[PDB]
């Protein structure tokens, strides 16, 4: 549905994650706003006063919203579209290893998806997209928007 009307967009972190450090955790998610705001006019600031546009949550099972997660494996993250309130705001299953690296489920890979949703994109067909509904690690400098991610978030925000 909807997309922000405004371009510039604030991100909280409302709580950490104890599989990685606090500075890669802020790095991950730092580098997957950059990924979209290379591509768009959108502008993202991190914020810890006030209130975020977009919360990011880690959080296990049911944690407040009708959409529980599910233990190790499966569901790894969700995130909700553009709006107020809980609009925008991306989930991240506790119950999954977040890594820097290969080892576990990569958070900088996972985000990017998920900030995607939180933006306004849906499921990509293209299985090299991002927003692809599949995880599959990639190295982290192989990376790369496709062509169908950069189309549909410039079809967003022109
Ligand atoms: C690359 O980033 C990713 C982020 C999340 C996932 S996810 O497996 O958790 N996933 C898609 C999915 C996969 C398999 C079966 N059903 C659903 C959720 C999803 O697409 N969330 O954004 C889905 C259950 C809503 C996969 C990749
Ligand atoms: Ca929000
Ligand atoms: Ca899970
Ligand atoms: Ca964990
Ligand atoms: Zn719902
Ligand atoms: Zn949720
Ligand atoms: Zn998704």
């Amino acid at each position: 549905g909807p997309v922000w009307r405004k371009h510039y967009i604030t991100y909280r972190i409302n709580n950490y994650t104890p599989d990685m450090n606090r500075e890669d955790v802020d790095y991950a998610i730092r580098k997957a706003f950059q990924v979209w705001s290379n591509v768009t006019p959108l502008k993202f600031s991190k914020i810890n006063t006030g209130m975020a546009d977009i919360l990011v949550v880690f959080a296990r099972g049911a944690h407040g919203d009708f959409h529980a997660f599910d233990g190790k494996g499966g569901i790894l993250a969700h995130a909700f579209g553009p709006g107020s309130g809980i609009g925008g705001d991306a989930h991240f299953d506790e119950d999954e290893f977040w890594t820097t690296h290969s080892g576990g489920t990569n958070l900088f890979l996972t985000a990017v998806h998920a900030i995607g949703h939180s933006l306004g994109l849906g499921h990509s067909s293209d299985p090299k997209a991002v927003m692809f509904p599949t995880y599959k690690y990639v190295d982290i400098n192989t990376f790369r928007l496709s062509a169908d991610d950069i189309r549909g978030i410039q079809s967003l925000y022109g």
